[PDB]
């Protein structure tokens, strides 16, 4: 009965026979809390769209071969359930690869158990993983087609992979082909571009709708020429139009302004163009979910984006301008719209040291370490996120500062040193790659390794994490390795096993209470970590992502209201990694504050 | 073994043998719905108070006799284990008269029944009927006695007793040996009155503990005087330390400037004296429970009294200027407040018209009229609050405008007279006690009569409202009366039996629908209702009545609503029964409206 498709006469879609335009904005449901799922869908359709956009990132739903989570803040499903109930349509981006600033651009970190792998190409072990996947995800999607009373009218294959130097065609007719396997010949298929002929030529293909991305700087009536080249018959579609854009830590933060986004979309919609805005929400990259660019930058906690829909969710100047612009095309629901969510500053709450890292091994890591004789990276080692501990022991006497370096620049990304438990600096991906340490003979070499986020864009997005070459100290190849992964997150949730200038890297935690029988308690807050350098926070054993108040821009982190209890004291767990303001006789100092408002835009 | 007692030695309480002082607020629960009782007394120990006040309504409790209420909104024992879990204590007023600008200051209209019946006095049967409330009331408060392991640490005798006329003291020790009886031998009994040997004349008693009240206007050092003049030794003790006053409708809303307050209270706490602050919150009268004052002018719905906490419990700077004075002589409780609640505009809502009341007389009087040669008063027709119909004929041809009058000023207190369908106007208690009709002879001539709210101070408490003497028309008694009380709280709840049972307009019943998404953190919340070119009165939604509105008059536009009785994906129903001049005639449906606005005002011009 329902149909979808191209019709290449009026260049456009046919809904159930008739013209259909969409006006899509993007919300990534991996970046909002399910409970905020609701609230952040009904303030899309209030803004006037008829539609939204989102990636399926592979690597938040299949962790290890054979493992899936489909369930609660995982459960795809049920969010295209919710935006269909909503009267909202679904363009569905399931990637493999989707970039999205998203660790490793959704690529499962085990694909390169296969060191060799070459990733989004015609490589035969990549191809059967994909097809794996494709084998759980589509079956999943197909009964949420259009076509069968689900809300999912297009589907993007791959994305923009004209940008990739592999150019590989095969690959994309693989896709084109198991695609049309798992979800039937009926649904429109298409990929999104750079708005140029040098991005189309490696990115589009015969029998995919070839779409293009561009943002208000862009000449619209050229980039708009650029598709026509590809698809002189059919809609005009601009699949990502930029209402914001990305950040990394230590740029200044990015925005760009309401009037060029509100007359750009305007010209855009009054040429008969579906649209889709990027990001219409952004929300955050909890835990390690963020991704990183080439040369190496990682993107911060916050995805803000400069969205219309703030990062909490809250309505924006730029929110009400866009939905005034779609106003002159579409009749918006009547009614008044879902509030940006109450604030609340719980203040000061005072920390107390736990335990270093390296006093915690037990808990970290109870199967016991991994020797080699050689550094092993984090895929070695079957690590995918966080923290790996590499341990060695001095071979010479070190009472002058010896020179401890990666002459690769195999440090992936940083790495927290210390000799016998003195902590003596840090080693930076790309930056710092020498550091003079000291030391007795046979005395402890300490490297504690971050994964700062998989590169999900460009040639390396191989990135393997950890030391991936060689340390030399004083020129001579450091062997003899004794390697932790570290299960931070079970560790944090059981209080690392206590159940019932620079610092040695340590946990840190307290915990603040909140009154029940208070209709407007718990509040959604923003954290901020006043006197600490970097690291990472739990709130009740919820890892809510990176800080870095050093680098800026990010400093506050959202808290978002529904992991915060009033039966039970809530507690924050910090991990810093370089400096924490708790030696002080003041134990005030050790201590993170609670506020009312966000602060990504430091300066 | 607990203890709470007065240390006359040392002019002082002690608690478990230990000094004690207390800064209390008052709050009184029948003003806040339950929902947010918990909320209201956390932000009031919050700022530092380590007491609160409260009165207890008897004709809250006991609306008829022997047919209680003490279950949820009437829940006195459970507001008190609240204000004990929150570890403050309590000071309690149970009346039998407690004022408080509240229908009849407390008394039930019942006791009226009687009506030679001479109230706060030795009358036998406001005795029997008294004895008989505090059988079951206090009974109840015993285990919440501070020395019973509960929160209560003093109770008020009466209230302002000194003020009222009568000087019965053999009332007064009747009370005492009652209280006594229930509560036992050590319960602090106090009284309170106003700060001036005149009052203190009549208000004093022998075993009860001497209070005064006094606000911001009076000299502290002659008020404490003549509390000592009747109490040598012992605390000094402000009951009632004003923050703000009472307002009517159509005089501008009373505030007192936070400066005059803060002042006042750092100078009282100086002394080493105790202290009450009414209002802390203060909260709404819902439905019909305002009082009234002599010469006749009613209290308006808000009881905003423009108290440290506003009506929907708003944290002012009079909020943080009065715990900033606190915290100079006590430690206040560390942490953050919790904060005043997030409001929200729902916006415009259409009504239309129902039926008019005229219509739906058989579902408002469902067990029919009472028949009778002169009219019968409120209490007669056993209605004590809300809307009485009383229907007559015309007695003479009046084509000719004639005169309808209540030549002894007996419209208690306002009248919205109709004559064969046709409104003619409206009589008023004082105001307006002729009327100009027409109509054929025989026509129906009707007179809904609203009780605008019982006096609750001074000599005219006995406010038996209705038609309380006769009507005439052209100077002649008009006889033969068929009166309706009007069952409209039920009637709105079945929505005129629509639900079933498991210049002027007719006064009528006008309804809307809005709904609120489900699956919303933050909705619904807390909003403000507004009346844009309506006149004059009752408001529900949900068939809760949240009271009366006169935007005619002011000082109150808005009315409170308070979240939990608002509901998702189900239809919210707005009823209005409007009684002078509905907006809903042209052929302008979006002028048939209310809105819901973010912000309050009760304080306009
Ligand atoms: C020249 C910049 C091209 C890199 N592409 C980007 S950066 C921001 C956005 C998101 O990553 C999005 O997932 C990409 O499709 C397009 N894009
Ligand atoms: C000037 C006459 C004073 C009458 N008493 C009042 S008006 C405000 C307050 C409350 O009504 C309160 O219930 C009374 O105790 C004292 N009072
Ligand atoms: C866009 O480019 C076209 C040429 O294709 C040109 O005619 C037009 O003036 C340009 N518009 C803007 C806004 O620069
Ligand atoms: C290590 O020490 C040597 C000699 O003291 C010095 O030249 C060098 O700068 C040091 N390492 C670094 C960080 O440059
Ligand atoms: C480290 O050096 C050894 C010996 O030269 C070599 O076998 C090994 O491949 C190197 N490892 C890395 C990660 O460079
Ligand atoms: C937080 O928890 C700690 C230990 O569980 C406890 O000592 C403290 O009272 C709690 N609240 C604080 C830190 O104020
Ligand atoms: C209050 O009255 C006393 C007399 O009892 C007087 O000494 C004092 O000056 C007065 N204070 C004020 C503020 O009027
Ligand atoms: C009633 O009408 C009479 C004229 O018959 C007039 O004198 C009088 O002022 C009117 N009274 C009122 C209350 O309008
Ligand atoms: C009504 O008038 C009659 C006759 O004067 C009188 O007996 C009666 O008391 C009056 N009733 C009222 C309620 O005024
Ligand atoms: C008002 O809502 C009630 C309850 O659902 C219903 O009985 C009535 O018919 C509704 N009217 C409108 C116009 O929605
Ligand atoms: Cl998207
Ligand atoms: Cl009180």
């Amino acid at each position: 009965q329902r149909m979808f498709e191209i019709d290449y006469s009026r260049d456009s879609f046919l809904k159930d026979g008739q013209p259909f335009r969409y006006i899509s904005g993007s919300i990534h449901y991996s970046r909002v809390p399910r409970f905020y799922w609701k609230d952040r869908l009904l303030k899309m359709k209030m803004a006037g769209l008829n539609a939204i956009q989102t990636y399926v990132p592979w690597n938040f739903h299949e962790p290890w071969p054979g493992q899936y989570q489909f369930s609660e803040d995982h459960d795809v499903e049920y969010f295209l359930r919710l935006a269909h109930e909503l009267g909202l349509l679904v363009i569905l981006r399931p990637g493999p690869y989707i970039c999205a600033e998203w660790e490793m651009g959704g690529l499962p970190a085990w694909l390169l158990e296969k060191e060799s792998i070459l990733l989004r190409s015609s490589d035969p072990d990549y191809l059967a993983a994909v097809d794996k996947w494709l084998g759980v995800l589509l079956p999943k999607m197909k009964p949420l087609l259009y076509q069968n009373g689900g809300p999912v009218i297009t589907v993007q294959v791959e994305n923009e992979y004209g940008s990739y130097f592999a150019c590989d065609f095969d690959y994309l007719r693989f896709l084109q082909k198991r695609f049309r396997h798992h979800l039937g010949d009926d649904v429109v298929l298409f990929t999104t571009d750079g708005a140029h002929k040098t991005f189309l030529k490696c990115g589009a293909l015969q029998g995919l709708y070839t779409t293009v991305d561009f943002g208000t700087g862009s000449n619209i009536t050229d980039a708009f020429l650029s598709q026509r080249k590809c698809e002189p018959k059919g809609p005009l579609i601009n699949s990502e139009f930029y209402t914001g854009w990305l950040d990394h830590w230590g740029q200044p933060h990015s925005t760009i302004k309401t009037e060029a986004v509100a007359s750009s979309l305007y010209d855009i919609l009054a040429r008969g163009a579906s649209v889709n805005l990027y990001m219409f929400i952004g929300g955050t990259n909890f835990a390690y979910w963020n991704g990183a660019n080439s040369p190496y930058a990682a993107q911060p906690t916050s995805y803000d984006y400069d969205a219309p829909l703030s990062e909490a969710g809250d309505l924006t100047e730029k929110y009400f301008a866009l939905r005034n612009i779609i106003q002159k095309f579409e009749k918006v629901p009547e009614g008044p719209i879902p509030p940006s969510t109450p604030k609340f500053a719980y203040g000061k709450v005072t920390l107390e040291k736990l335990k270093t890292v390296g006093a915690a091994l037990d808990i970290l890591c109870p199967s016991g370490p991994i020797k080699s004789l050689y550094p092993l990276t984090f895929i070695q080692v079957k690590q995918h996120y966080g923290f790996v501990l590499y341990r060695t022991t001095l071979p010479q006497d070190c009472s002058n500062p010896a020179p401890l370096s990666s002459p690769l620049n195999g440090v992936h990304d940083r790495a927290y040193v210390a000799v016998d438990g003195i902590p003596q600096g840090v080693l930076e991906r790309n930056n710092v790659i020498t550091l003079n340490i000291t030391g007795k003979a046979g005395a402890t070499l300490d490297l504690l390794v971050e994964n700062m986020g998989r590169v999900n864009y460009g040639a390396y997005i191989n990135d393997f994490k950890g030391l991936v070459s060689n340390l030399t100290l004083s020129s001579n190849i450091l062997t003899d390795w004794t390697i932790f992964p570290l299960d931070t997150e079970d560790a944090v949730r059981s209080h690392l096993g206590g159940w019932g200038n620079y610092t040695l890297p340590a946990f840190y935690m307290g915990n603040f209470s909140i009154p029940s029988g208070i209709p407007d308690l718990p509040q959604d807050t923003f954290i901020q970590f006043p006197g600490w350098t970097k690291g990472q926070v739990w709130i009740n054993g919820f890892n809510l992502g990176r800080y870095w108040p050093a680098r800026g821009p990010q400093l506050t982190l959202f808290v978002p209201q529904h992991i915060l209890m009033t039966s039970a004291p809530n507690t924050i767990t910090v991990l810093e990694l370089e400096w924490a303001p708790c030696s002080s006789d003041d134990p005030e100092l050790c201590a993170v504050t609670f506020v009312d408002r966000p602060v990504i835009g430091s300066s």
